[PDB]
């Protein structure tokens, strides 16, 4: 692969490429479509609304939205006027995007109406430098001095000419959260998804323009917005974009075409939800589907549900594995080479090592900390020097998993270094589900653990030991939680104990627990 030049606008390059077919479909959501000429001039005119109303070059804006055709937009548009847009979870709390409005020093911010509300909160609440709100399919009134991003978009010429970035500028951020602490702000360059929609999406996928792309993974995470995004973008695919929850139903309405007249050849999502695929009733047959290629990230694949859907559906399922700070997957199987119950191999332009307790080497078949050494690192951790050190080692990148390697040089996952549970393929630490836990009244202590359910997949487990003199029943905690925690961080269950394993400093520890010493 060629590197990009060093005057390189990553916006710019994925217009340049798709000149060749401006009256392919782009993009399709349940409501409207662009076809590549359409996402360029919008793209372009949003470009300009950004700078019309004062947003510099370099300067932040917050991206708040759900998947969507106005999300592509909103993204490449700033990035082509040289400011530089946050691309956030949209489950978040208002208290998150708070911090994170302030870390940022976003200078506007994008945002789906459905989204306005929690957004509404942290504009209140923070001691913010937004200029304008702009949004994107409002759900309510608009406020004085916000924009519908149609309006915002319409009332605004192309802008000529991108800004002459270079190849190592930034030109992004997504957050990525440890186990404890605020999200980190991970800063991402021009070059980046060049490097991993050429090393990964074109080289090991083997993408192309016919295909049409979905990712359940939503486009404010890595995997996604490569999968549905930069991904489909560099090759001229079309991709399907869908605003609500994946669930088996949604996504099958999608692999049948019920939306935008198309089938998807390429799908992307994590292991928890091919398994919760495979046992709905209703799960399509191979002739109602056109699906060519499926991609798993997000937690370890576990081999049954690979073998199992590969016998419904004559296709593997491909595992492979990423990071934040890496922009998109470093280490996966391929296409036509899978072996289930592992990773597979380096991909072609990243270098891993495994480091033991000293850095040293390990043999064949012992675990070690996982490092990448790729050309899509990110730069930094922004205004955190502390975290940057031990993250970013000096052109290795250090991700937080434990690996093993194979005879054949394949890879198995060996756990975390940070606490982190990866479920229903999102990173949650169990130090937050416990925060939650202890303030109910009725919580003397809690810890949580991560337990493998009934198909091999790491769900949260929550050892709890009651206050003396309180009542508390399980489904008491059960509704406790519902609506402070996101559904993916509830706990498969939760069990009673009268006390916890510690050391004699109150260290609870959390690895009898995992070895079932309650
Ligand atoms: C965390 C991540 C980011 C980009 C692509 C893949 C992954 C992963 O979940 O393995």
């Amino acid at each position: 692969v060629t590197p990009p030049p060093e005057k390189f606008n990553f916006a710019e390059h994925l217009l340049q490429t798709n000149r060749v077919r401006p009256d392919k479909t782009a993009f399709v959501d349940d409501i409207s479509s662009l076809s590549f000429a359409q996402l360029e001039a919008q793209t372009r005119q949003l470009a300009a609304a950004l700078r019309a109303i004062g947003v510099k070059r370099e300067e932040r804006v917050l991206l708040l939205m759900l998947d969507g055709t106005d999300w592509p937009v909103a993204f490449l548009g700033a990035i082509y006027a040289g400011i530089v847009p946050v691309a956030v979870n949209t489950l978040l709390t208002a208290d998150d995007y708070a911090y994170m409005l302030e870390h940022s020093r976003a200078q506007a911010v994008l945002v789906s109406g459905a989204l306005h509300p929690v957004l509404k909160a942290a504009l209140t609440k923070s001691d913010h430098e937004v200029q304008r709100v702009i949004v994107s399919r409002p759900a309510a009134p608009l406020e004085p001095g916000e924009v519908d991003f149609a309006e915002f978009v319409g009332a605004h010429a192309p802008l000529e000419k991108p800004a002459a970035t270079q190849a190592d500028d930034p030109a992004f951020w997504l957050y990525s959260s440890g186990s404890t602490g605020r999200p980190k702000g991970v800063v991402h360059t021009h070059a980046n998804p060049y490097w991993t929609s050429e090393l990964y999406g074109r080289n090991t996928l083997h993408l192309r323009e016919d295909d049409v792309c979905f990712s359940a993974a939503k486009l404010f995470f890595a995997y996604g917005l490569g999968n549905a995004l930069t991904f489909p973008m560099t090759v001229g695919a079309t991709t399907l974009l869908m605003g609500e929850r994946p669930t088996p139903d949604a996504v099958f309405k999608r692999w049948l075409g019920g939306v935008g007249g198309v089938k998807p050849t390429v799908f992307y999502g994590a292991p928890t939800g091919y398994a919760g695929m495979l046992a709905a009733p209703n799960l399509p047959s191979r002739d109602q589907v056109a699906l060519r290629l499926a991609s798993s990230a997000g937690e370890a694949l576990p081999a049954e549900i690979g073998q199992r859907f590969q016998r419904h559906f004559g296709l593997d399922i491909v595992d492979g594995i990423g990071s934040t700070e890496m922009l998109h997957i470093f280490l996966s199987n391929l296409p036509d080479r899978v072996r289930y119950g592992t990773t597979g191999w380096p991909v072609p332009g990243y270098q891993i090592e495994l480091r033991g307790d000293g850095g040293g080497p390990v043999a064949d078949g012992e675990p070690g900390d996982l490092y990448i050494h790729g050309p899509s690192s990110a730069t930094m951790y922004w205004g955190n020097r502390a975290k940057s050190r031990d993250t970013f080692q000096g052109g290795w990148t250090k991700s937080g998993d434990k690996y093993v390697r194979n005879d054949d040089g394949s890879y198995t996952y060996a756990g975390r270094t940070d606490d982190m549970l990866k479920v229903s393929g999102i990173y949650v630490s169990p130090f937050e589900i416990e925060a939650t836990l202890v303030q109910h009244p009725g919580v003397l202590e809690a810890a949580v653990v991560g337990v493998a359910d009934e198909h091999g997949l790491t769900k949260p487990k929550a050892y709890v030991v009651p206050r003396p003199g309180q009542t508390l029943s399980e489904t008491e905690l059960k509704t406790f939680i519902k609506d402070r925690l996101a559904p993916y961080k509830y706990p498969r269950s939760t069990v009673f104990v009268a006390e916890l394993p510690k050391t004699a400093t109150g260290k609870i520890q959390r690895f009898k627990l995992r070895e079932g010493v309650l």
